[PDB]
């Protein structure tokens, strides 16, 4: 382209895723460780470181491983618130590194814170280681951161790259622118892315514113078994895632594969 | 345109857522018762128835318440696978018723288965118652368915428507284409758617393829416290868621415010 893956890758992827887852956881972161658941796986590785941162927171870681080787880184893513616121822131721114580228711112710131430390650680580780590778991874935111871281690482340069580194892532867312893416691619690194398935874251942121893415892727688718696817390419695419848418867831997210891523568981 | 828411528405837315957551748861568905956681718241218422368916498954438831018166328805968403596948488926276718337208386818287927128975138952228741118223618511896927348923228732114629128725738813895725857415626116128824923151688923588926858516837315953114834113326118746118894317886541999704948604826791 596418492719597927393978297984491985797935595983790787897963691882890464786881780581892423783981881271877231715391333990690881932171714591770281490983522980847881897964861781183981891772553981091983180581860681190282871781971171967281413060412101943103961121977381892451790284670781490483080785075984593986590787390183790783991671881251985571877211948881817281712161882261868421851152895421837321874216615105873117630128880235820175490159130139152109851118891225967214927161893432870146976251890464830155962481880155540196881481890177450183890584580187350281790587350185140480270197080888290783690285890877880164883671996741979201973680993835874104891781991627850124890777780138840173790559850148830185250191070494690383591609290869190693890687890345992964897962878921894632885217871151830135394219360119850145491218650158891343370139760087390469690897890456992967893853895413888861548905996920848512890746887618875121847216692219348219611117944114874218880158890476690769892966895616896954478924778981078982697982498946894844891847595519491849890187860047972114459519295929794967874217395618478915718318538807877417857240848961797926967281886781891845298974594992858861874021938381841891 | 844117524115823122117031517180018441837231518461118512828451318631528805728771228812858705628751548904887823188972126890318631288925178982238914218421138981758871938341438921318580628712428881018261018554438831018646528831448814678941087978194939696708678807678932748813328715328731118523018274016291318140118222118635318621528821648805748831996824868881398963188936638803897833448905867712896936877418493619667318155509638606147927118317012519042208367408748506896617698955848712438607778833528612257718448841538607117738538822428506128847428612127617128856318413127748128885117548017065018462128714418412438706748821967631996702648931827411777618528731737416467718418412437418258926427215256608147927128876018475228823726017017034018463318512638706618511948551996350858612877318468914367818544118035319358816436218137618648814135319128717017226118421528605518411728611867514948551880132979410893824718503865215887915894517637219481119075609787717767318428607318713218213618511857314837531933151938681714391828671815141838512628414834117317113118805348808778808860118512112618221778418723116952131891418880133885215798934987681856221698942838851718503716181618661967781897816698962338951
Ligand atoms: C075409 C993308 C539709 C995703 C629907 C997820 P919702 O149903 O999630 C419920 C945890
Ligand atoms: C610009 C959109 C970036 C969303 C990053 C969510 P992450 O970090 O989520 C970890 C639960």
């Amino acid at each position: 382209g596418i492719r597927a893956a393978t297984s491985q890758e797935i595983n790787e992827l897963t691882y890464y895723t786881t780581l892423s887852a783981n881271s877231y956881c715391r333990t690881v972161i932171p714591g770281a460780t490983w522980d847881c658941i897964h861781c183981d796986a891772t553981e091983d590785l180581k860681i190282i470181k871781t971171w967281s941162t413060l412101i943103y927171d961121t977381n892451a870681m790284v670781a490483r491983g080785d075984s593986e080787k590787t390183i790783y880184i991671v881251f985571r893513g877211s948881s817281s618130i712161r882261n868421w616121i851152a895421d837321l822131t874216f615105v873117p721114v630128s880235y820175p590194p490159v130139s152109g580228t851118k891225v967214h711112k927161g893432f870146l710131d976251s890464y830155g814170e962481v880155q540196n430390e881481l890177v450183a650680t890584v580187l350281d580780q790587f350185k140480q280681y270197p080888s290783y590778k690285v890877a880164v991874t883671g996741h979201s935111l973680g993835g874104a951161t891781a991627l850124l871281c890777a780138l840173d690482l790559y850148q830185r340069e250191e070494g690383l790259s591609s290869s190693n580194l890687f890345l992964y892532t897962q878921g894632q867312p885217r871151v830135g622118n394219p360119a850145f893416a491218n650158y891343v691619v370139s760087t390469g690194i690897p890456y992967r892315r893853t895413v888861n398935e548905r996920d848512i874251v890746p887618h875121l942121p847216p692219a348219a514113f611117g944114f874218l893415h880158a890476g690769s892727e892966y895616w896954i688718t478924d778981n078982s078994p697982e498946t894844v696817q891847v595519c491849t390419s890187d860047l972114e695419t459519s295929d794967c895632s874217n395618s478915i848418v718318p538807f877417t867831s857240v848961l797926d997210h967281l886781s891845y594969f298974g594992i858861n891523t874021g938381l841891c568981t």
